[PDB]
């Protein structure tokens, strides 16, 4: 059985690096992370000093 | 990093109050709740005494 | 077996009340109405004296 | 010919009132506003003192 | 309030049995599982000895 | 001209048998049923003794 | 309250004429037909002597 | 950079002519119109003397 | 077994004729073409002398 | 690099067996078939002696 | 109230830089730009000397 | 007439480079490649030594 968690990563550099930021967090706390699916991308402008790229991913991990 | 949980709130009064019911539950158990996105709305009729409005939300919270 | 009918309710008050208007009509004419799913919401402006909120629902009822 | 503008209204009270807030703004600046279609709903939590309901609408107006 | 978890079940037999595999896992660890919605179906071929059917479900459970 | 009706079939056995349950009902009451399109699948758990598979179909029939 | 019926019109000439074929049928049998929304378009080739254009519409009519 | 405006053209003749009606209006007021994407089609019936076909397009134009 | 190919037809006349242009090409090179599904429509303006209507279709053909 | 082909399998027995029918055909003619994604399901009724289940899949294969 | 404009940025380097190109243009002409949502990505090949990455964004700005 | 092929490119570096990997393969084997549309993005983790970014594109080419 796989389970997915819905995470938004952030980066001041790129959409790829924002995806990595989410996956990094998943790997910090979960075993057997197997893949990620991109489900949204965006850019935060008004709330930050530098533009911040965001990539939202479903991160899949194998249970048991 | 943000994470989202997928919650359906209920209310005998309105779709807005059903959204609040979900967000209230998230705030009971999670720190740093930052926003919610409505993803579905519905009305339960046959299983209840009074019509019950339901609003399903992805509730986003900031990790760490 | 359930069947659904696709109804747009209207209200001069709210999206919740517009959903109720559709469900009310379904219950006038159908037995065993069990739930409704919201599929669209809108506001009529140019054709009416007062803004009219509209909520379109699939209203499900149990056959037999 | 109709044209649409994509507006997000806000309210501390309800999704219906947030839709009205957008339509009000459109009517301040545009002639012949004829209808609105709801395209998204959400709730701002972390950036505000009170929860703020948001309703995004395509507001249609007749040209010429 | 209901909450959903996003699970992919697997089976060497059928899409129905793959859905059951996910629901079984949810019932092992959660109380008050109430329904599941199918959100994707697929077949793993290259990574397995026998074709493996997969059915991804949002499994809903009642909180509290 | 074709017309479609939106039916949810049920089965304690499989998603295929749930689709058949809907189509069977359509054929009981309608002439010239020509095809069905699957539009949703789900599993009822909390309201039933045995898990019940549900398959929602648009059932198309030829008018006249 | 509005209700919609889901009809596929056909024409050997065009997608516009296929939409008209559906609307014509609705007006034969229903009072107060008010609008139609196109939801799919296609072309039947193998089952017919001449290519047949098909346009599927939700035809809305006002109840009461 | 391209920008798009969301226009609904109308015609008493066809969906193609309704698309042209929108594009014509864009070309009246904008320089460097480069393409259009159809996003919806419909037919107005109750508000008009003759059926009126409508085609909604995102009309893209090059800035600068 | 059916297979589909994803073709964009073009016409200086209409969306229907653009669909035909794609289907014509499929029939030039494939046996047993059975139907087509419209998946997108658009208009090329900047790259052409005359507006060019485009209709993208999945063209289905029976294998073997 | 992976490539996908869009195939509709058929079966007089089940949606799972219809998916297998498509994958079987892909494996007859292609090397390195790695997975399939279900994209539609349906039932043919009017054109056949027995109901025929159909499952449409994108079948992915590795190039080179 | 927020308003969105629908812009396609371009870059010979990356999808991230194409998003920035759109946002840059918005900030040239608009006050209070607050965020952007990615809605499409593509690559122009035939019309250009070098491949050109394109990222289409809804750029949101606060009115008043 | 344009035709599209559905390709998933891969890269250990970025989503942009994964798109290029697919387009490169198309240009190896096809004449008159004209554009690509991004349709999905993902990251392979469990099956590889280094995270592998994947970008799925419809690559369009002009026939004849
Ligand atoms: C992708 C994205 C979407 C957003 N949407 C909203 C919104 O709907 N309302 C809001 O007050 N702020 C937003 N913000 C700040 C956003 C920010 C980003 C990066
Ligand atoms: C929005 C909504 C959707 C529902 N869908 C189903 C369903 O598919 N099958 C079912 O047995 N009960 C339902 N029920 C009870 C529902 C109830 C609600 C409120
Ligand atoms: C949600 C909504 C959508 C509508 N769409 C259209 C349309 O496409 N064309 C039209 O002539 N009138 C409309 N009207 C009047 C509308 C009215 C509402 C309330
Ligand atoms: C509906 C909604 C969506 C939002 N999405 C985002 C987002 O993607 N990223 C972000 O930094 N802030 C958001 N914010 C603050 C949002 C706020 C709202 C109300
Ligand atoms: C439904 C399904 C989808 C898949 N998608 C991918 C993919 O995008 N990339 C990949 O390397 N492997 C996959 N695999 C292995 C898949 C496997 C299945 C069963
Ligand atoms: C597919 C499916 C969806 C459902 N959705 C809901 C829902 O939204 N709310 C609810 O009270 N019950 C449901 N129920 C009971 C459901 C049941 C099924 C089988
Ligand atoms: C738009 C369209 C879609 C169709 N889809 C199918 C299908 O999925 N299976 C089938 O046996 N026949 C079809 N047929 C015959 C079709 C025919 C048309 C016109
Ligand atoms: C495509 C289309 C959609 C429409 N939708 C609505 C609606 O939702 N409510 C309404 O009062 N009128 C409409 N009208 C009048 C419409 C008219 C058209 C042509
Ligand atoms: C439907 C359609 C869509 C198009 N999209 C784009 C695009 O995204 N970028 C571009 O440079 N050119 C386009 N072009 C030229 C287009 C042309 C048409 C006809
Ligand atoms: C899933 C499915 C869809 C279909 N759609 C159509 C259609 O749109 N028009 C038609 O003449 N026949 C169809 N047919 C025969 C179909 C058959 C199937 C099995
Ligand atoms: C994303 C994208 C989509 C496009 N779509 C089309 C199209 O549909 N027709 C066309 O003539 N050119 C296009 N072009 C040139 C395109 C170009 C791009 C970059
Ligand atoms: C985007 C993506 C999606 C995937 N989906 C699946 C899946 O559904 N099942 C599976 O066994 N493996 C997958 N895999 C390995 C995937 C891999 C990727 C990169
Ligand atoms: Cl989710
Ligand atoms: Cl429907
Ligand atoms: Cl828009
Ligand atoms: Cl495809
Ligand atoms: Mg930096
Ligand atoms: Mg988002
Ligand atoms: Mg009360
Ligand atoms: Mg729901
Ligand atoms: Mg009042
Ligand atoms: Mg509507
Ligand atoms: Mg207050
Ligand atoms: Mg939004
Ligand atoms: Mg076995
Ligand atoms: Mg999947
Ligand atoms: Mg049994
Ligand atoms: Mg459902
Ligand atoms: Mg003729
Ligand atoms: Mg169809
Ligand atoms: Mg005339
Ligand atoms: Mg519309
Ligand atoms: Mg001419
Ligand atoms: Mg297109
Ligand atoms: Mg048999
Ligand atoms: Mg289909
Ligand atoms: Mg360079
Ligand atoms: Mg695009
Ligand atoms: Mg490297
Ligand atoms: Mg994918
Ligand atoms: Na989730
Ligand atoms: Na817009
Ligand atoms: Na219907
Ligand atoms: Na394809």
């Amino acid at each position: 059985v796989f389970k997915k968690v819905l995470l938004t990563g952030t980066s001041e550099e790129s959409f790829t690096a924002a995806a990595d930021d989410a996956i990094d967090r998943a790997e910090d706390t979960l075993d057997n992370v197997v893949w990620a699916e991109v489900v949204d991308q965006g850019v935060e402008i008004g709330a930050v000093e530098e533009r911040t790229y965001q990539t939202e991913v479903q991160v899949a991990f194998e249970l048991d």
